[PDB]
């Protein structure tokens, strides 16, 4: 979908980044990597968010180089992790930044605020 001609180029405004909610704070970063098995991506791509305890509030951003890598990640969406509903949002890596810096404020994937 040409989606409007612009012109393509430098990455600019693409999907290269894939959100995890729904998940249990139980597990950690390395656990997460287990679930994403066979995708080609490193650690470091993957960032687990913490809380005042470090559990975490269940949520983790992954950064991948191009879609080729997203597009895989994103066929995961509602998967079932440790039997535990799990949700991945494609978003764009601008999008990522401003999350991992500021998470959600008040969520909608999973209850946060009763």
């Amino acid at each position: 979908g040409s989606s409007g001609s612009s012109g393509e180029g430098d990455v600019n405004s693409a999907k290269v980044c894939a959100h995890i909610t729904n998940i249990p704070f139980s597990i950690t970063k390395m656990d997460v990597l287990q679930f994403l098995e066979g995708i080609p991506v490193d650690e470091n791509a993957v960032h687990v968010l913490v809380d005042n305890n470090g559990q975490g509030l269940g949520q983790a951003l992954v950064q991948f180089k191009n879609e080729d890598d997203a597009r895989k990640s994103e066929r995961l969406h509602r998967k079932k992790l440790n039997g535990r509903e799990a949700f991945v949002h494609v978003v764009t890596l601008e999008d990522m930044r401003e999350i991992e810096k500021n998470p959600p404020a008040q969520g909608k994937s999973g209850p946060s605020s009763g």
